[PDB]
């Protein structure tokens, strides 16, 4: 306990000598406490509003999505209560049993995802370069000499001893070294499609749904898509010992760094977080030793690591190779499970899709539905649902949802098929409505705005309102104000042409697309239930009227130079 996190709780008492106290008003129950110190508030209640795109998307006034997502509660108000809601729970140690299946499936998957490539340090380079094409973290620390500040802490590690690294609900150094140690998963795509099997990392939206479909050929049951109650709070004390065995594929210089991160910063953790009390705001200094930090490079790829382990055990306990037996055995075999591994593992890997602690799985039947003593077990509960009450499958790749999205097949007028991302209408334009940073002025807002009229041409051409708001705000934006692949001076149908033609795998006919024309809508029906305002009238005179709503923000803008994208 203190003997790792002791000296970074001494420095920061240091630091704060003054207005440092034990208040015993802390409603910590799963955390340890050690202290606070006084600093005021940071954050808001809301955010602003995106008056462009606001401005040319009026029938969403009057929808009460939009409205909510004027931004949650950042402030130590509510900093504190969503503290309470989960964070601070404590998860029950999985059955002896359970804990050995879970080991030797970490085994076995670090072994794989390992076959071909190497663990290795990250670089100062790569940090410094990832930062500029994106005790303060800004891109202003990488010019300085800062990096002796990580120098000195580095030699801290390398002794088994940490000094100041700290996350809340220099703190960029720490982030360098967890990124040095650990950013090889990210930087050397550990967990895409072709390395992991189940993985998609670096896909794309734009591909997420090909996968489903291409998920949906493997002969077997329904496709299962479980969201776990509030992930990053289940991970245990063992799954981050299991994680923790990647680096024995490292050299020992590499082992040396990542163990100090995997002991010293994710097995022990040292928090702060703002809290307000009758005399002011408090930073509250916490400490525990399971759970994951949301704030961490290696979040993802370990997140992804644990569910592919977490549903293999499941798809392993639906095929009757694990009991409840089993999991409670403190003596289980090795023999039934490694050899299940072995002759059906990476064939059970190729029926998932796992992004974080998302997951689809087409398991080769629906036994799975009801297989949930390990995953209970394990800790990953499913989330809005009794216990032990079976999971809901989907029989159509298309209902299944991933990354907040389904995704629908959309037939060409030419005959070819596109497979399209798609999400409730409202989320997208409510999201398209809220900027962050109060400085920004009317260029920077206006250029977000059009950031999100080239996304939705992308990826949400399909929809009737989309293309038309889209359109309307790329038209009332100058030309010349530029705001992943939607953040260019590209033409749009070019840009498209690249990615739904060109550069798409499942697209054997690379003949391009020469006009809006013959890229395709969803069905009026299907747009209607996923939200669109098309069949109201309020939805036809904005539509009508749209080039007034233009003309208006062209004339507060001011003598730029403009196009006309044609919206109706
Ligand atoms: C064929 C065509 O002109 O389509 C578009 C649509 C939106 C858009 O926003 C830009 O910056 S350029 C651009 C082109
Ligand atoms: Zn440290
Ligand atoms: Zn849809």
């Amino acid at each position: 306990n203190m003997d790792v996190i002791g000296e970074r709780i001494r420095r920061i008492k240091e630091e704060h000598s003054s207005t440092w106290h034990y208040d015993d008003e802390n409603p910590y129950k799963t955390w340890a406490y050690h202290g606070s110190y006084e600093v005021k508030a940071t954050g808001s209640a809301s955010s602003m509003i995106n008056g462009v795109v606001k401005l040319l998307t009026k029938p969403w006034d009057v929808v009460p999505t939009v409205t909510q997502m004027a931004m949650t509660d950042t402030t130590p108000f509510g900093q504190q209560r969503v503290f309470k809601e989960k964070v601070d729970t404590r998860t029950p140690k999985p059955m002896p049993g359970t804990r050995k299946v879970m080991e030797i499936t970490a085994g076995w998957l670090w072994r794989t995802l390992g076959r071909n490539k190497r663990p290795r340090l990250c670089t100062r380079e790569e940090f410094t370069k990832k930062v500029r094409t994106n005790d303060s973290a800004r891109a202003a620390v990488e010019d300085e000499e800062f990096w002796k500040l990580v120098d000195r802490e580095r030699e801290l590690h390398k002794q088994g001893k940490c000094g100041s690294c700290v996350y809340n609900m220099m703190w960029l150094g720490a982030r360098y070294l967890e990124f040095e140690a650990l950013g090889f998963l990210n930087e050397d795509h550990w967990f895409s499609r072709e390395n992991s099997y189940s993985g998609v990392e670096g896909e794309g939206l734009h591909k997420l749904g090909y996968i489903l479909r291409d998920i949906s050929k493997i002969p077997g049951g329904a496709m299962y898509a479980d969201d776990t109650a509030g992930w990053d709070t289940r991970i245990t004390e063992d799954d981050l010992h299991n994680e923790e065995k990647i680096t024995q594929q490292m050299d020992p210089e590499h082992r040396q760094l990542a163990n100090a991160i995997f002991k010293l910063t994710y097995q022990n953790k040292v928090v702060k977080v703002q809290r307000p009390t009758p005399k002011g705001t408090v930073m509250d200094i916490i400490s525990r030793k399971d759970q994951r930090g949301s704030g961490q490079v290696g979040t993802y790829g370990l997140n992804t690591f644990t569910n592919m382990e977490a549903q293999l055990i499941r798809q392993m306990e639906g095929e009757g190779v694990l009991s409840k037996t089993d999991l409670e055995n403190p003596h289980l075999l090795e023999k039934k499970i490694t050899q299940w591994l072995e002759t059906k593992g990476v064939e059970r890997l190729k029926r998932m899709a796992i992004s974080g602690d998302d997951c689809v799985v087409k398991p080769i039947d629906d036994r799975f539905a009801n297989a949930l003593l390990a995953l209970n077990d394990m800790g990953k509960v499913r989330k809005d649902i009794p216990q032990w009450q079976p999971s809901k499958g989907w029989h159509d790749w298309q209902q299944v949802p991933f990354c907040s999205h389904h995704f629908h097949e959309l037939i060409m007028k030419d005959g070819r098929k596109l497979v399209v991302p798609c999400r409730p209408q409202d989320e997208l334009i409510g999201r398209a409505r809220i900027s962050q940073g109060a400085g920004w002025s009317l260029k920077e807002t206006a250029c977000l705005g059009k950031a999100y009229a080239q996304m939705w041409a992308l990826m949400y051409f399909h929809r009737r309102d989309l293309r038309l708001a889209s359109n309307a705000i790329c038209s009332a934006v100058p030309v010349h104000w530029v705001p992943h692949q939607w953040m260019t001076t590209e033409d749009m149908l070019t840009v498209w042409n690249r990615v739904w033609i060109e550069d798409n795998p499942w697209m054997e006919d690379k003949t391009p697309v020469t006009t809006w024309e013959d890229v395709p809508y969803l069905g009026k029906r299907e747009d209607q239930w996923c939200g669109s305002l098309i069949g109201l009238t309020s939805r036809a005179t904005w539509a009508q009227n749209i080039l007034t709503a233009i003309q208006q923000v062209r004339s507060l803008i001011g003598n730029e130079e403009f196009l006309d994208y044609m919206p109706s």
